[PDB]
């Protein structure tokens, strides 16, 4: 069975730790500071008949150490969010092997009225990176099983 590890990347209030709690425990609160109640939190899966021990990481080397793959968040409603996703790729390019799964994601779709990425722009600078990009919310639980799954899939090639 196959065994992952993935760090969760990004400026901070973009939604990290959101994302991780919506994925493995199926909550999601707006009222109060979230903090993941552990270094990382493990989800089980079976894709095509083969299990996946997943282990994902998040913070508010050790950090890096052993991750196949990355999910590098920016906020769809900032635009300095998105900016600062390239210090994170040239950054884990140094820590590890771009021989990485690397997931570059929009959260908070929802807010949709309020956006200030451009999309064309954001998967563009993705697949410039070899990467993939995916949209996300985490206060609607959209997107995120696809983000998960694909990743896992991704991992599982190589
Ligand atoms: N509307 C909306 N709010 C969100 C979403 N995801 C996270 N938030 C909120 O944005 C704030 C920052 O989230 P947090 O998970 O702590 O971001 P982090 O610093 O990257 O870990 C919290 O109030 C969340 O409840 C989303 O998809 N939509
Ligand atoms: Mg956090």
């Amino acid at each position: 069975a196959y065994s992952f590890k993935v760090v969760l990347l990004g400026e901070g209030c973009v939604g990290k730790t959101s994302l991780v709690l919506r994925y493995c425990e199926n909550k999601f609160n707006d009222k109060h500071i979230t903090t993941l109640q552990a270094s990382f939190l493990t989800k089980k899966l079976n894709i095509g008949g083969k299990r996946v021990n997943l282990a994902i990481w998040d913070t508010a080397p050790i950090y890096y150490r052993d991750s196949n793959g990355a999910i590098l968040v920016y906020d769809i409603t900032d635009e300095d969010s998105f900016q600062k996703v390239k210090n994170w790729v040239k950054e884990l390019r140094k820590m590890l092997g771009n021989e990485i799964c690397l997931c570059i994601v929009g959260n908070k779709i929802d807010l949709e009225k309020e956006r200030h990425v451009s999309i064309q722009e954001a998967e563009s600078y993705a697949e410039s990176v070899g990467a993939k990009h995916y949209h996300t919310s985490a206060k609607q639980n959209k997107g995120i099983e696809e983000l998960f799954l694909d990743l896992c899939k991704r991992m599982i090639e190589t």
